[PDB]
């Protein structure tokens, strides 16, 4: 009837949720208790849901669309398969945010030399099916325990011998007598459509609000730099410079847009390359 | 070893469980992030942990002690005996805490007469096996539809007839535009303990720690009350006000410990009957 | 059709008047952004409202009962009296809590010689009318500077030679370069009933709530009093402590309810009176 | 003597007005209990003050500059014309913030065909006299019903056929069993002088100030840009960018200060119309 | 002049201060930015200084009296000592609040075996003095390291082999590598008055206020007790239970005032002794 | 052994100093109870100690790096030399945070005429060494009167004649009837190294580290200036102006990085001098 994407109502994505569509210039309002929300100008529903809810919203066709982080994803999708299903997606794209690891951690008084080392030990993780993949791959096997939070209680309490968790400061872990140790699957928000096919008008919507998404990413990532043309060995700086659009070279320069950040290391690269006033300045919206 | 509760790390059961057993003289620290938490005094471990995880972390032997609410204790129970296990554990006591009811709640516009009504229609619910266990004694069937969370956008997304879920304040409902309908259960925290032989002197400490327990609910609820003795009418006075211990008969006067609350029916009833200055005392602390 | 209180939806008296009304057993969730509550139990409407408007609305009748403080009351009465109207309550009782005074303040620097002083003055304030009667009475003619809120720069900012406004910890006077230095109204809420004839079913409850009122009134100001009867000096205790319900004397001892609160310079009257181990305990509901 | 200025002391404005003028380079503390404000550097007065008070501060000249919201200052004008008097004052600049609008709404179950079908209802309101002139000019007639606040009560309480309140979100309005339906006044904050002569020297204190302002505006909305010169098709560019100042051509390209917004519209305006590398940097302080 | 009380403007001791004489009956406001707060009724000034700073100023006379911790208290006081004066105070009495304990803590890998095995090791402190006295008492000599926070980075960091610090959770310590070995000081707010002749008025109100804190805390600590006088083995009650004021003995029963708390075991002692219906009813007030 | 910089572990400068280091690319989680933080990447120990502490650290050699305001820092260096020691540290740079001015401040109905008339008064501070090194350089002796917080109290309570501290807004001294009425220290943080032969590996680590912050202020302070060259008079330009890079002048422009920060003054030079369409873009990153 019209647009259904499906958001995390409250948690980790949320805000960054609600303002990516805020900057595609979706005008509605989610300061409300109403878990579905009609969108002012643009024909458009956004259901506030569980994370947990998303993937399957999306693979069963109860909404058109998803911001779901991946681990949430693909753990739910490797469920049904394990259930015997074939649930279906369209990754549309991979989203600027909700950045977590996944991680095997271990007693701190114990020296790790490996997952093979892992082989038959028992396993406390909320992510079973992530960690299954994992160890299988690696032809590892093991015995899982599962809790779905307060994972690292385990070891300590005698219920495993290691455990697989979300990972970010690292706090958690020492306060429980562990140390991250590999780290299993890196995972951010993304963006997905459901299977089946699209009617032509509201894929043009997709197809509107995708473009957006790639811009107001690209702002915040992308970067407008200005140096000092050692005119001599000007071809070493392009290189560390994945431009993309082009330099702009100046009598009197440089002026482009980089894609990537400036990391420190990639500043002095151009320093004792004999590069000068060397500048960054942010963008705020692009088009390109 | 020693003795091992397990409650909810964080949320709704916490504080009060924290308090139970602080007002039980358990000197022990939570504000840490550490999860499995030494006793000072008493050789008791208490395992902070996912209240989903609590049934079964009992269940499992895993722990000795748990407070956990039953709905989710129920829930997970049913759980596994529709997977064919017999998960077995022994109900200590319901506690005076963790109140809530599960309800169907349906379309506001919508006029109800009865669950027979809900035959063949879809039911969001984040409890499908209580939901199931209800209209199935009820010989009612109906297509369960699962939601993790914001149970209450089903119908107006199109998901559901009807959703079964937690309420309080009834607020959420009204914004989503539903109506509680049928409380079809109504749970507290209760305090479960684990299956098979325990050992003498935990299970010393176990009894020792009820008797608390109880008489922490006591005080809690019972009351002193102190009226004004109508010589004649005087029967029909105790009757009103479940003494259990014996009223106490004054020249000048009544004086009793009373475990129910005096509702205002109650003292409303002794009012029009004759009593008066009637008086309510706070207790602290009681044996008994 | 069933009974209308209207009440402070938010501020200074809300929290109180939610709490009454709960400890007089009236069920309703006013944790919603309804401003019209329909309660649970008993046949009433909740409407939540500014404090500024409820004396009109019970003035004309538009519902049935208000909690509200006595100045904001009666401001608006002398207003109206003053549009030349007849605004017609009846007041059902003061309440316990909303207290405030209104007064006079004055520069710092300057010597304060009574009322009188402030003839033909300019007097900032947002109680125009309170402040006109007490002037009035007192023969004292002044000019008027009216300010709805931050009266306190008058006289700093030119505008009034004095101000007149709701005080309680004097901190903003300080502040502000002024000193209390008379008040001229003392306020509290007060529970108000519309004008003409009232419905025998409702009438009934109002009666059946004021009652639970005077009583959840009467529990925190009242309190058990126990000391020790020494003999002789005996008709010198029980005037410091108005009973009202009467003593209790005890072989062995004394044993009362006191509606005011013992005060230290009244504790301190009994000890060197030769009173002993005087205890005063909560009383948590009465009925009497 | 010197510059006063009158603001809200504590809301919606008090933010933005203390930002405004931090932006014009004006010290003063303002986290104070004290509410005339000495300004550090320039010769300048900030009495912080209700914003009910501003307009009536203003028209009667005791302060020089005020800045108030439109609706607050539009309203106590109406209100002052109509006891008769002629209240004046010079609007230097409408701001940029503290937008709101007053709306008519009515009940959600009811079908709205225009303002006219409201002709002899009842409309409650805080702003009687932004909705009388309103419905003045529409020929339509209706009766008052005058509230300071939760305006929304009104219909669902018997109060009113319909209410015109301040929206934003709409959060209340659906809360309350209602719906928008008309917009009848937009406001935003301004900038206001007070009548009659003013004295050179604060005069060109305020002159300097309103440079300043103009500038601090100019700058959050005004915008730089730079796109990709499509060299024929070059003249169907400046048309959608307003310029004002001019763009700039380069051989290799464009860069333009923008007074609007790049909306996504005049994005993809461009696209499809063969610009590229489309980029919009953020602008902190400009002159011009 | 009048009374000078000096207390901690801002921590740990201030709300109990506060308290404290709120409840001895002096009204004085605190919620203001004065340092010295005049009370409205009783001739006394309130000084809100530095914990730090009120050892000092009642040692030097500059105030008459001071709430502050042992610990702080006699730390400068030992510091004073060793700079060789003899600074004097009396202590009026140790209050009911802001208990703590300072602490040898040392690394966990570590295993303690007595103060002994510090001798000539180097431990970081901020009560140097404290800790002085302590192991010059145990006749151990060591190598003070003073840090003014943070103590417990010591060891970790290379900066001293083991800390002396205030504990309570016993968190951070174990955050820390730590863990607590020896509690060397326990202390508590108490109230001291200035050295010297101390005029006869304010010693009078001294007085006063002396007898409304012990009263106070008294109430605090004091409970009422009602149980059921088991005819024959009476005596062995009135033991565990220190009166002070003297049993009551009722026929149909025990009432009395018992000074310390019904601790659990003491509880279990009257239950297996053969007492029943045992309650403590909490005291609000007493004189004594 | 690695890299130790000691920072404020909690309060004024703790977040600007998470953030320096944050923005030289030194990723470590200070959301820790845990007080010494080792870095992920870079070979770097952050000690998290009292900002008392840091002075102290470095002098000591105990650390490499502090971050310290200067006050503090100059404060303890006094303090040391006049207990006759020569405690050593060099200045490696002024930070851009952490401002703040101690100033002689005196009772407000007192009128001051300079630093002179307090010869011979009593004035009460909590840095007695910044105070005596102030007094003793301008000839004028004083009685010092330490309190390590309230400074304010000391005047209106009789303690001293005038007070010397930490100033901002101003709101306190007002509270206190004090008036600020020379600064004598104005402070900011900055950052210092250990005395004594520094290993060559940290040594290029605290030069590379160094030329990071100073990127990172860079940034923060310059600013990219777009003009109109009003070409005759185009010097008159760059004097106010101070560029250090070398104006861009464009056949049509200017463009250039300037280290200072357009201050109002400075553009109405540039206004009323010819110049338009004046900008000011952010720099995010700089080299230079
Ligand atoms: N550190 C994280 C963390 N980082 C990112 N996220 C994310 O939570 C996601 C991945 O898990 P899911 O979304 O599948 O979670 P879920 O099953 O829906 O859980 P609910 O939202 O339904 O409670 C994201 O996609 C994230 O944004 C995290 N979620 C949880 N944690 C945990 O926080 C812990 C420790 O953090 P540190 O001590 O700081 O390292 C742990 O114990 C964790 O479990
Ligand atoms: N109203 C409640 C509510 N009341 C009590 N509780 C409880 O949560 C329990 C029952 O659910 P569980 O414990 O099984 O929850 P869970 O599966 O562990 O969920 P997580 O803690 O793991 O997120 C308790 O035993 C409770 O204390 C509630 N939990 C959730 N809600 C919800 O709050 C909503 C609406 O409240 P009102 O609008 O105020 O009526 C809903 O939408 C709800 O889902
Ligand atoms: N001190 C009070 C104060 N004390 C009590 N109340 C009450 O506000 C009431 C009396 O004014 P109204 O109810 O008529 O107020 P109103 O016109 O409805 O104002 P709104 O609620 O509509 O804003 C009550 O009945 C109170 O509970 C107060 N309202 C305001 N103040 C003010 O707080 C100030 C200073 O307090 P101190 O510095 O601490 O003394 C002032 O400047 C005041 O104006
Ligand atoms: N939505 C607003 C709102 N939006 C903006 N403002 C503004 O308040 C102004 C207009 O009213 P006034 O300034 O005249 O208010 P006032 O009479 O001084 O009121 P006080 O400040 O004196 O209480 C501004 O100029 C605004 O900034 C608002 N003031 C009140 N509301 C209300 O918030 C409600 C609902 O919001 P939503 O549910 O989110 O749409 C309502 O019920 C409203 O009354
Ligand atoms: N645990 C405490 C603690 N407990 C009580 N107090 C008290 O602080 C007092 C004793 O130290 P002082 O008063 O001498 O402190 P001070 O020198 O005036 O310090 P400032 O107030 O001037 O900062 C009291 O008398 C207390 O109330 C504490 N002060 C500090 N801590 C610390 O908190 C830490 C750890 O607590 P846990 O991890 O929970 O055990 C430590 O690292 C501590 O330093
Ligand atoms: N105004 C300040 C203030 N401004 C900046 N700072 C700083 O505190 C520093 C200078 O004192 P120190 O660092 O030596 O402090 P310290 O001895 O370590 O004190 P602790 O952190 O150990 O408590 C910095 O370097 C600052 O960032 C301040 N510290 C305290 N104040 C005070 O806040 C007061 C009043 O502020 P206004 O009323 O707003 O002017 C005072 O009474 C002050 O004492």
């Amino acid at each position: 009837t019209r647009l259904r994407i499906a958001m995390q109502k409250s948690g980790r994505l949320s805000d960054d949720s609600r303002e990516l569509l805020a900057r595609c210039g979706i005008k509605i309002n989610l300061h409300t208790q109403r878990l579905i929300a009609m969108a002012e100008n643009m024909p458009i529903d956004i259901l506030r849901v569980r994370d947990d809810d998303i993937p399957g919203l999306v693979m069963d066709g109860v909404v058109d669309l998803g911001i779901i982080g991946e681990n949430v994803l693909e753990e739910e999708l490797l469920n049904r398969r394990a259930q015997g299903e074939d649930p279906r997606y369209f990754t549309l794209r991979r989203l600027d945010f909700g950045g977590c690891r996944l991680s095997l951690a271990t007693p701190v008084d114990e020296a790790w030399d490996g997952p093979l080392s892992l082989n038959g030990k028992r396993i406390a993780t909320s992510y079973p099916h992530l960690l299954k993949r994992y160890l299988d791959q690696k032809g590892i096997s093991f015995k899982s325990c599962l809790l779905n939070g307060s994972v690292e209680v385990a070891p300590r309490a005698g219920l495993a011998d290691a455990i697989c968790d979300l990972v970010s400061t690292g706090a958690t872990l020492e306060a429980n007598g562990l140390r991250e140790v590999e780290v299993i699957y890196r995972s951010k928000a993304c963006l997905i459509q459901r299977d089946g096919e699209m009617e032509e008008s509201k894929q043009q919507l997709i197809d509107k609000l995708l473009t957006r998404i790639q811009g107001v990413i690209q702002a915040r990532e992308s970067k407008y730099i200005m140096m000092h043309a050692p005119t001599e060995r000007l071809d070493e700086v392009i290189a560390l410079l994945p431009g993309a659009e082009r330099p702009t070279i100046l009598p009197l320069a440089m002026h482009m847009v980089s894609s990537e950040t400036l990391f420190w290391e990639t500043m002095e690269k151009l320093k004792a390359l004999g590069a000068s006033s060397i500048l960054v300045l942010p963008i705020e919206k692009m088009m390109e």
